[PDB]
């Protein structure tokens, strides 16, 4: 009896946060969907410090407090998926952590590119993925955040 | 006597691998570099399986095995360093490696971009760093692969 209840947490990658309200309207929605479930949003500007390394070590230590990342790998700055977020999906990979990832557009990089080189020559990847081989790990790449917090719920139950 | 001998390891990450050689300029220069200090390479490119898991799976364990990351951050597609590089930093920093970046362009993000947003408006981060603050761990950031190599000799000895 009273045992202690886990409650279920997900760290929100993205690059939501460099949106004009810092990414007040991204996280709003995050929090409704996951606040139906008692889960638990990670944000990254959650009680935000001033110094880079203290955010920094601030969102390593919500990767390893969470249950899973879902991460939006969606282009940012062009084709290629935003570095933060790589970089975090990096770090929940090493810590063998649940990592989902979505993105908005989910042609192979070749079809983004149209060609099997850039502008300036240098190779797109060949491998039917959306993006950068090192973010992907075998599980399917979603379509939206809601389909992969659906995928959360199926697979990382209470 | 005949004591094993460790074999220092350094997992070369960078956007080399892009270029039209496949890396084969820069990867012959760091072969070189390296060849002299008694200090191995761990090269994307080398054994390269053909299964894109199976690539990951082997870098992966590259940066597991690995004395130090050093890590080309330099533009790539833009002002944006690569993900898959980013990737790399975030699994070597969760593994609480040495990483050491290096860029081509040390200009803050703000200077880059020539203001405090892109050209869709979204926020180039302020905090005096040439990229993604999650990027940074206290090192400084170097000029060059040579600059990054001769830090490594520095602070970790045979
Ligand atoms: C200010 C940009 C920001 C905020 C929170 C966490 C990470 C970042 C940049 O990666
Ligand atoms: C084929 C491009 C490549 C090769 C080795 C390791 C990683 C990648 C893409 O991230």
């Amino acid at each position: 009896h009273h045992h202690h209840h886990h409650m279920r947490k997900i760290y929100i990658a993205g690059p939501a946060v460099f949106n004009p309200d810092m990414g007040a309207s991204y996280y709003n929605k995050v929090r409704e969907l996951l606040k139906k479930e008692n889960v638990m949003p990670l944000i990254p500007t959650d009680n935000e410090a001033t110094e880079a390394l203290d955010i920094r070590q601030k969102n390593i230590q919500m990767i390893k407090d969470c249950d899973a990342v879902i991460a939006d790998l969606s282009p940012f700055r062009g084709h290629e998926p935003d570095c933060g977020t790589a970089f975090e999906v990096g770090c929940a990979a090493a810590l063998n952590k649940m990592v989902l990832t979505f993105t908005s557009d989910r042609r192979n990089m070749r079809e983004k590119y149209g060609s099997g080189v850039d502008k300036d020559n240098l190779r797109v990847e060949g491998f039917g993925l959306p993006f950068n081989l090192m973010l992907y790990d075998g599980v399917e790449v979603f379509d939206s955040f809601e389909s992969a917090f659906k995928y959360f719920l199926a697979n990382f139950p209470s």
